[PDB]
């Protein structure tokens, strides 16, 4: 499962290595993988996921154009591996939005002034979902 | 704890609910609840408090001015309490950053050039980093 599900990523990046011992120290260091590991988790590799394909990939296609070919199928699998995670809420649910809230929002916008009305006076249903969300996280 | 977490909120809205029997169907739908209780819990309560806060509060006041004092002191206690809920990693993790990925992206940024270079470097690290990621939600 999992070993197989990265593979594709490590085949693409070793021919990318090829164009890039005293090492120094880590830029993605170990704090990373703990909050890899933590509550913000999802948060922590969301962000990075689209730090190396907005930010760094482009800029070292940039540097040496000769890497192109390689950095840009390395790109098309991690954007793959990130759509199989994220079809799952269970691996990267901040990536996911709420059809609930998608539904209320859409009620509520064609519900046009009518609509202010109704969510304003349902008020406290909604304090009573918020606590029965904090009442779930204490458990 | 909760119920008095929730008190100034409540309080507020028995001013407002009087500016606002045959209800017909709630806006704020029991599905809602049932995102609020699943993985995707913390995006649809960021996204409903965020919801009230910039499209609800702000066309009610505009649809009748005599609300204004009372929305404005609703408004206020729900910031508060997403401040309180948003400093507990625990409560809303997914309104929270981190501090890792800030720390590389800081670094990356100021070796400019060499940054890139130790990025695309290090992808196979990230690999390994997303693995234990994704072993730890499997778990």
């Amino acid at each position: 499962n999992l070993p197989n599900m990265l593979r594709d990523l490590r085949d693409a990046f070793s021919r990318v290595k090829t164009f890039f011992d005293q090492l120094d120290n880590l830029l993605l260091k170990e704090s990373l993988l703990e909050d890899f590991k933590g509550y913000l988790g999802c948060q922590a590799l969301s962000e990075m996921i689209q730090f190396y394909l907005e930010e760094v990939m482009p800029q070292a296609e940039n540097q040496d154009p000769d890497i192109k070919a390689h950095v840009n199928s390395l790109g098309e699998n991690l954007k793959t591996l990130r759509l199989r995670l994220r079809r799952c809420h269970r691996f990267l649910p901040c990536e996911n939005k709420s059809k609930a809230v998608e539904q209320v929002k859409n009620a509520f916008n064609k519900l046009q002034e009518k609509g202010i009305y109704k969510a304003m006076s349902e008020f406290d249903i909604f304090i009573n979902y918020i606590e029965a969300y904090m009442t779930m996280k204490i458990r």
